[PDB]
């Protein structure tokens, strides 16, 4: 249904051919609206003009909040929240089996462990950020 819902995106301005490019990197629209243009042009999207139309359309985006306002009890309910639970043994194993660690990760890390897919490192990285926006929120009251 995911996928689904990025060709529809695409194909309702006529750039569907871009489809695999942002499914195979498993881009999601939550992920898509947040994309940067560096972003875009990493999976491929390298024509102005098609850039162009796609970020004017990133921003027309309006789609419900899907980052935890507060930090989980653990990194199973987590990953679920996020919908990336798949990648809870190779975290785990690869010894970021708890939240904490999460938090300072980044992207070099994903790529070490073999969590390659761009659109899944972008969101794993968003998520790891509202963590550390969380975090600071508490000590600017203790
Ligand atoms: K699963």
């Amino acid at each position: 249904k995911s996928s689904e819902a990025v060709s529809q995106w695409l194909t309702a301005f006529q750039l569907q051919l871009y489809a695999p490019n942002f499914i195979s990197a498993g881009y999601d629209l939550p992920t898509i609206s947040r994309m940067t243009p560096e972003d875009l042009t990493a999976i491929g999207v390298t024509k102005p003009g098609h850039r162009k139309k796609i970020a004017a359309e990133i921003s027309g985006l309006s789609i419900p909040d899907w980052l935890p306002e507060h930090k989980p009890a653990n990194l199973a309910v987590w990953l679920s929240m996020i919908g990336l639970a798949q990648y809870y043994k190779v975290l785990v194993d690869n010894g970021y089996e708890n939240i904490d660690f999460i938090t300072d990760i980044t992207w070099e890390d994903l790529q070490e462990i073999g969590i390659t897919k761009l659109g899944h490192q972008k969101k794993l990285m968003l998520a790891v950020r509202k963590l550390a926006e969380l975090q600071k929120a508490e000590y600017a009251k203790y």
